[PDB]
């Protein structure tokens, strides 16, 4: 009966995943309506500006929603935003019970939806499959509760922890399946951060161009954030193809204004992350940068999760180190907790969380 | 579905053959089932060199009923009197109708002669059934018998950034205990573990098999420990010597070593050393547990069949000791591998890798 609740929530968790690339800055939310042990309404949130999962499920439910039980992965909202309050829609639909996975992470609003629900004499349960549900909105839950984005760092290295022989060669040690995987990480990110070096060396794009069974046009594209402190970004760079989705931290440049590039002031990495969240509503950040900037992020403790692609090759000791720090003692190691390792054809990928 | 019926029974035989993986060397892992009217009537594996063969055990169980039965066996039944009588003769004596064989036995003492003994008695022989699966059961033995070179697994452990110690040489607790315990398995199927003198002085390692998940260690046919020591620096107090009878040293002849019972090997190139271990000492599976230099030399000389790489979820930084210490100037020089698989061992991962050659 708790297990019954958990079963229904998991369904809502699965529906929530259906807007994964298209919801940002809004969260992923799923909702099921259950009447007499029967599924009678399903909804997810497809896109910021569109109806919330609850609205879509209640539409399906119809007058049948009366006395039913709604399961929603995130507390139903109580405030008008782009759309009306779900708490009220659920009051209007005259449901018996609401089962919530994640309370609203915004502490100014946490419980407000519950309060409306409880005052309408609707019973409420919170925390069911919270852990699983929270995996749907790592950036969102983090940013709304702490003001900082969830930051993922992508690194690609050899078996022996190296990335290149020489810099600026644009050589690849990882294969195409790993390329495909990177797309997923970009597609859930509000921004992809890199340093001018990568741009100059690689003419990289850092956008989302192919995801299996999804058309590009449905994807809420990450902003491309370039850290360019000396303003050496050439106007010819492929990244400037879609200038509206480019941010550039570096000296004010009139030529970049004329293209509509967002120009950010030079600020500490930590502050940059704060600015992206607060000003631009970027809650998921991905770093795809060379060793210096990657190492800086890691050493400044700014990485929530490292996504490490390892190619089955040895580059040898004089090849470029993936990580630039000069540690003297074993006690100085940056240890991580391993989440999982998967195979991507010839490469593997690890996801790693800092420990303390 | 005759082919399907055969594969079913052979797969059974292949399962029996996994039952003495640690105890068989230098002898092969071999499984055998005996099937009569689709009933399993006899079962056997080879437990240990000097002990009877899978076939004998399987035949003993089947008894009189083996007459007209089909024997499934993962390796060609043997044809010679070795430590024991020939199994092909035993199959002939039991009057089996048919013998289905996974792998031919390239052991020159057998090599088609068991098959031939059976054919000559009018027993049907089919060969090749689940060969690829069965071959996995004796990578070393089959390689050694048919080429004179052992199967060589290179073990390395490193941080994510490819480092094995600090610049000082401090190195404790990079990989964790599950990885360490996995190494036990690799040691236990190996005829020899090869290390260099530097490892012995630095770690005072033993490189034996001391624990194995859910296995009585008494069953383990211990690897020999092979120490490369060009200049004879091996201290007599080294822990690796507390069991001298299973140590071999490649270095200058020392009478104090001869007196402990240590096999002394002539200084020779690595390829030759590997052939020596195969042709002279019946070592068909080799595990290298050595430092950067010796490890890299085996790799660069093309002497590794499989690399087993343990990676810890940690970063030691750009000044820490490299796990692989060649210096390549060009990207084209990179040493490429094919990935067999990766698994998680608590917090470490383990990659198995086959050199691209
Ligand atoms: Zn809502
Ligand atoms: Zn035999």
């Amino acid at each position: 009966e708790l297990k019954q609740d958990q079963y229904w929530m998991q369904q809502a968790i699965e529906l929530a995943k259906r807007g994964l690339y298209s919801t940002k800055p809004n969260p992923n939310v799923g909702c099921v309506i259950v009447k007499d042990d029967q599924l009678i309404g399903e909804g997810f949130h497809p896109k910021a500006g569109q109806p919330h999962a609850e609205v879509f499920a209640l539409r399906q439910a119809g007058e049948q929603a009366q006395g039913a039980t709604a399961y929603v992965t995130l507390e139903p909202c109580a405030h008008y935003g782009r759309t009306p309050p779900c708490a009220e829609a659920l009051v209007k639909a005259q449901v018996k019970k609401v089962v919530v996975a994640c309370p609203d992470p915004n502490p100014l609003v946490a419980g407000k939806g519950v309060q409306i629900l409880k005052n309408a004499g609707i019973e409420v349960e919170i925390g069911i499959c919270e852990d699983l549900a929270a995996k749907l909105n790592q950036g969102f839950l983090k940013a709304m509760s702490t003001g900082m984005p969830y930051v993922r760092l992508k690194v690609a290295s050899s078996l022996d922890g190296r990335t290149a022989m020489a810099s600026g060669e644009s050589k690849w040690i990882t294969g195409s399946a790993a390329r495909q995987d990177v797309q997923h990480w970009r597609a859930i990110s509000g921004a992809v951060i890199t340093g001018i070096d990568t741009v100059i060396a690689d003419d990289c794009q850092l956008n989302v161009r192919s995801l299996h069974n999804i058309d590009i046009e449905t994807v809420a594209q990450p902003k491309r954030v370039i850290l360019d402190r000396r303003g050496r970004l050439p106007l010819t760079a492929k990244i400037l193809e879609n200038p509206e989705t480019v941010m550039v931290m570096g000296p004010y440049r009139q030529e970049l204004a004329d293209l509509g590039v967002i120009q950010l002031e030079i600020q500490p990495l930590k502050t940059l992350l704060q600015t992206l969240s607060k000003q631009y509503q970027i809650y998921d950040v991905l770093i795809e940068a060379g060793a210096t900037l990657s190492s800086a992020f890691l050493q400044e403790g700014l990485i929530d999760e490292m996504i490490s692609y390892v190619a089955p090759t040895l580059l040898g000791q004089s090849a470029r180190a993936m990580f630039n720090a000069d540690f003297e003692y074993m006690a100085q190691q940056l240890r991580f907790k391993l989440l999982d390792v998967i195979q991507l054809d010839q490469d593997i990928r690890l996801r790693l969380i800092p420990t303390q």
